[PDB]
């Protein structure tokens, strides 16, 4: 690692870990296309098992980037269109409020106020239908962006229906394996249990629990090395040999809606580079990130702009993650931690590091 990398990383992350009391953390910085790795702390406190290159973390909502890209792949395959009504793939959703709600809306949180979370009481596919059939929008389709598991989650589950494959098998066969993410799982197999960090919420060790649309919204676990490879793949989709995966990646970074200075892709979110740091830092605070905001349609969507800051936050009960990258400058960062700590702290650190290297 060039000194400047070490310099910044240690200066920025160390106090961050101490400030946020983070038990374990892994950081990857992609600099002129190459990854550089840093780990701190314990994956398992009680076991005193260190974080390593092989430790799996719960990505939480960073999983949405996989879901957007898989969806992008399905479009490229000619299997769905984002202009398809949701009812085309779920005909049992017959209540009148669904008419005019398209896959684009679900994927980009503009269906009209689908809720932030699918309620814990929703378990069976029966509950799931009832939940969406009873939901009442707060706004008309395509007018407001309200960040929501239940929106992008539904998108993921429906996007895979023409393939006939489950969501997990589609993700594994169409995205993980081709990008050679061999330590990335929706369901961590036994041979990896020893590498799967615990999360910590107020001192208690926790792992995410089964939830409806969990795999689609928040259920990916991956290592720092596989997450660097995800970033490289999204920095440079042209190096990618699978035609439809290449195209799916590019579509996930198309700009479909603008709210303030951000643009909504499929999973990914984007801003023009150069970016005002206050804007992404402050925008990451849940009082803005979770608020409803008006959207302007970009008709037709703007193709992936290389001069972009492209990013996504995610968290579970016990974990906190952030990924950001700038395709023009071949620069990116991954931050995985096994405590959920405030979004703006992550984004601030990330900006300090990548600003210092740009
Ligand atoms: C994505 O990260 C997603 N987060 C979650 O669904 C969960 N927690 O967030 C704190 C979650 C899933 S299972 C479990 N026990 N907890 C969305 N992001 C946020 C966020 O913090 O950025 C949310 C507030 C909930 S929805």
């Amino acid at each position: 690692a060039p000194q400047q990398i070490n310099d910044i990383v240690h200066r920025t992350i160390t106090p961050l870990i101490e400030q946020q009391k983070i038990p374990g953390m892994a950081v990857a910085v992609i600099y002129q296309g190459k990854p550089y790795y840093f780990t701190w702390g314990y994956a398992d406190i009680a076991k005193k098992q260190p974080v390593t290159q092989q430790t799996l973390f719960e990505l939480g909502s960073v999983s949405k980037t996989f879901t957007g890209v898989l969806g992008g792949d399905a479009i490229a395959r000619g299997e769905i269109k984002l202009s398809d009504p949701t009812t085309k793939y779920w005909p049992e959703l017959t209540a009148k409020q669904w008419n005019g709600i398209t896959l684009l809306h679900l994927a980009t949180y503009t269906a009209g106020g689908l809720p932030l979370q699918v309620p814990d009481e929703v378990k069976s596919s029966s509950d799931l239908l009832r939940f969406y059939q009873n939901w009442q929008p707060a706004w008309a389709p395509g007018t407001q962006r309200l960040y929501a598991n239940s929106s992008i989650g539904l998108f993921g589950a429906l996007a895979v229906k023409p393939s006939g494959l489950s969501f997990e098998q589609a993700m594994q066969t169409r995205v993980f394996q081709p990008l050679k993410l061999n330590h990335t799982w929706i369901n961590v197999p036994p041979a990896e249990e020893k590498n799967y960090a615990w999360g910590y919420r107020e001192g208690k060790a926790v792992h995410v629990s089964p939830g409806a649309l969990d795999a689609e919204a928040y259920g990916v676990k991956s290592t720092i090395e596989d997450m660097a490879r995800w970033v490289q793949s999204n920095l440079k989709p042209l190096d990618i040999n699978e035609k439809t995966l290449q195209q799916g990646i590019q579509l996930a970074q198309s700009r479909y809606w603008q709210t303030g200075d951000m643009y909504q892709g499929l999973g990914w979110e984007m801003l023009d580079w150069p970016v005002n740091p206050d804007s992404i830092i402050n925008g990451s605070d849940n009082k803005i990130a979770l608020a409803a905001r008006p959207v302007k349609a970009i008709t037709p969507p703007t193709p992936a702009v290389r001069a972009s800051w492209v990013h996504k936050t995610g968290a579970t009960g016990g974990f906190g993650s952030y990924v950001a990258f700038i395709p023009e400058k071949e620069l990116g960062i991954v931050m995985l931690a096994n405590k959920n700590y405030p979004n703006p702290a992550r984004v601030d650190a990330a900006w300090q590091i990548l600003n210092a290297l740009q």
